[PDB]
């Protein structure tokens, strides 16, 4: 599922993401439109066999268990295609876990580079909140 970006801010601030950690809801908003474009089956392989799975991204180097991945961990304790579903509650749950880990959203890399010290407001305008 491609997701409208105020469908997606709706569904992120109904799940407890907004605030979440210190991150404003626009944090989160801006880290899925540059890691998955808003869609919910986007898959990526890494250069080290690894693979990032949903509108998050998350690694099956050390989150979810995809079943190639040598020597990695599964600290969310979910198959990584639980993580590609049209309802996000798999995702965000494993998002709230990553974000708690000690380096903050600086995890996502593409939140670091694109989105961290920009106006991250600007994805949240306009829609009914």
């Amino acid at each position: 599922k491609v997701f409208g970006r105020c469908e997606l801010a709706a569904a992120m601030k109904r799940h407890g993401l907004d605030n979440y950690r210190g991150y404003s809801l626009g944090n989160w908003v801006c880290a899925a439109k540059f890691e998955s474009n808003f869609n919910t089956q986007a898959t990526n392989r890494n250069t080290d066999g690894s693979t990032d799975y949903g509108i998050l991204q998350i690694n099956s180097r050390w989150w979810c268990n995809d079943g190639r991945t040598p020597g990695s961990r599964n600290l969310c304790n979910i198959p990584c295609s639980a993580l590609l579903s049209s309802d996000i509650t798999a995702s965000v749950n494993c998002a709230k876990k990553i974000v708690s880990d000690g380096n903050g959203m600086n995890a996502w890399v593409a939140w670091r580079n694109r989105c961290k010290g920009t106006d991250v407001q600007a994805w949240i305008r306009g829609c009914r909140l």
